[PDB]
């Protein structure tokens, strides 16, 4: 209906995407320490080996997500950035602060 | 439905989680305990002898878990603010603060 | 064909599935059971500790089911809620009974 | 089929697995008073060590899996029943009477 | 090509998947009849264990698949027969004959 | 490829098991007969004891073995028979018949 | 791009293929043999009887998988030569000599 | 890579592991020969009559492990010869020679 | 717009392209890499055993993979070399110098 | 974003990994040396006994698990340098150095 309106609920709908996002990275933490107390707990040592594996394997997909994620935005910035060129058009969107800001600033304003 | 919800329920769950994590180390300490009155009170040589060797398994266990734990912490946390870099992001989270908080400041202020 | 046939099916599929699912969590209880006598019955202290373990694992699972499916209820509900708002619609269906309803009405009308 | 055909035949396999763990626990009884008599009649001295070892390995164990049976149904039931709050569900199933039932009730009404 | 070329290699492919299902169902025993003599023949203790536990995981699972069939069987052919009702057609087809010659009558003529 | 070739096939190792199990059984009375001639010959008194003690060991072992089995068997016939009902279905398969040829026929028919 | 080149190729692996797999029968028959060693040598009893029960499993696992892998040849070429049927379509393919050349072929002329 | 660099390994390790079981089995005549100059040397008279018990518990073991042995390499031999029938597949091996070559070829080429 | 401007766009894009190949079969060996590290340190021998399993899974895919790219690439410059035959028509353009540079030159020239 | 951004990237991982996977092998080899003092400080000889089986155990597997990893290396370079073959194409890469870059260079320079 009106400009506005359809700004408006992007930025809503995107603050609250990052915001879950953050919420999200601090549950693979606490998942994390969940392993840490299963391994520490568990009365065998089978299970406290699989738990130490699992909580390996935790870490390594949380790693490889944020990788994957950081490297597409990245991506997508520099690849219209690029085909700017090769037609003359100018693209000063600096990619600096918009990985910056989808990315790691919701993440750190956060205490646990 | 609400951000400051989702905040509530992951800070309860956490620090329930870290008190819960404490517990569970001084009830590897009562066992350490446990495995020394058996074989302070074991009757035969051979089962003191196996008591020994489990206490010196259960401390050997609980100190590889404590390693593996503030271990991947570290890693997790040092390896975010690395991948940070090559992008020019910038990642101030002070992961000495964080793996301070979550690993031994819930330990510490416990008196058995 | 007509209204009310359609009323009719629905209800009596509704009315089907909540009673099954209130015999599914009392059947995760007896599940629970069985694992209970499984430790209490396994002769190696090995088959008694993974009797445990999957213990805890059926727990778990059955606590994290129950709150996926009362927080994806709670969810649909309030974004339909707000989302009668920013147009100005009006939408009282008042999202607690029908979370109560849904959800928990069944379980607790039931002894073992 | 039909919903009471469920309810009956939960309602029966609940009750035969409660029956059953009562004897279990009663045949963890009688194991002890296996070991008793083998302490009681093994002519070396070490057998008999080894047979009061092994008497006490069995109190511990049964007494551990008591422990944890009763723990794991408090811990579910108050788990669902604190999971009803944030979301103003009400769960009105009176936990004590659940876990008395399913875990104390069979136990008590036998003789040996 | 024709109705009764269809007719007959189907009901030659459902004679010969009942029968391989009783045998099956008896192969199920001989295993049964292996881990007996491998509890009974295994040196140490342990091995013995192990196979009374998986012998008891044997039995339990082939009880579950058999109950799983018979009553999938029965849920498929009373879910046709009451969705029969609501338009007013008639499903005269006798559900219990169909689930004892699908499941049992293959079962029982057979001696080991 | 043609049902009566996998019922011979099962005939023939049914058959091979329970003579190779009534084998397994009469070689426990043989060991039997060796902690006999082992406690008569030990010169010291402790290994004579040991001998009688671990002669116990075996007898208690076997009875326990030859218990699993036969209640096993008798539980899986007896738990089809059962869950032939609750649905109509007839399961005439005489489980006294199946219990006892599958257990105590290959045992009798042996002179040592 | 040419038939005889797809032959060539097709053919070169299948030889490489049933090679190596006359390679993985011996080296199955050496793990039998390094089985043999380790109860041989094995100082205390129960590590021999653990290596006796592995041997013994070993032994039961590619007797198992030598049975699955014929029963299997034989099947597809029986399925495909009674699929030529209730079609008139004759299929004069000798299944033995394939089950043959396949499984047992390369096996034979191998010396250890 | 190639095959015949497959054969020549697994040829060599063959060769090593027999070698090596050989010196296996003359260790365990050495250990035989150490519980006789324990017996001959032992001052008290309970360790001479301990060291006849273990001189006898090792011969009785490498017997025991050598039977185990010999029976598992034939039994896996025959088994394969017999599953070669009841598909018409021809398994000419002879059994003989490969559990003489594995077992006692190399034995018997050694003086001590 | 221009000829050559598409030219350059397609050689560029090109060359990216087949840059980042090479780049992917590496990660594909330092992946092989991980499983190896994998595989060497995981506590337990099931963890070891999985690493090695999907090692051979991964090293398989590879292979299987560069397969069907340089089957598809000789392939298809194969078809239209025949299909510019049956017509007359003289297509000269090697295709074996094609098939090396599109898969085989990035790769060679790079070290790790 | 540009070439040799994913060129240092891929270098710097694969140094890394290499360099973790030579801390592991030297890793393998203090736990060999713990196990080593364990079996030396074990009070009772079947503690001692148990620790050098698993000594052994653990020798074992590291040495299987290096021979698989060079193993794999060997056949993924071999089988791209043979698949090259078939079609004309030349693939010069030098497996050996290859193999000796990604398994043995790392390892060799290290001082424990």
């Amino acid at each position: 209906t009106s400009v506005e309106f359809w700004q408006n609920i992007a930025s809503g709908v995107g603050k609250w995407l990052r915001a879950i996002f953050a919420i999200a990275f601090w549950s693979s933490l606490i998942l994390l320490t969940f392993y840490a107390i299963m391994t520490q707990v568990a009365p065998s040592k089978v299970f406290r080996l699989g738990a130490l594996v699992d909580l390996i394997e935790s870490v390594k997909t949380v790693l490889l997500g944020i990788f994957v994620f950081t490297a597409s935005v990245t991506g997508i910035i520099a690849g219209v950035a690029a085909i700017a060129n090769a037609f003359g058009a100018s693209f000063a969107v600096s990619p600096i602060d918009v990985v910056n800001a989808l990315i790691f600033q919701p993440i750190v304003d956060m205490v646990k």
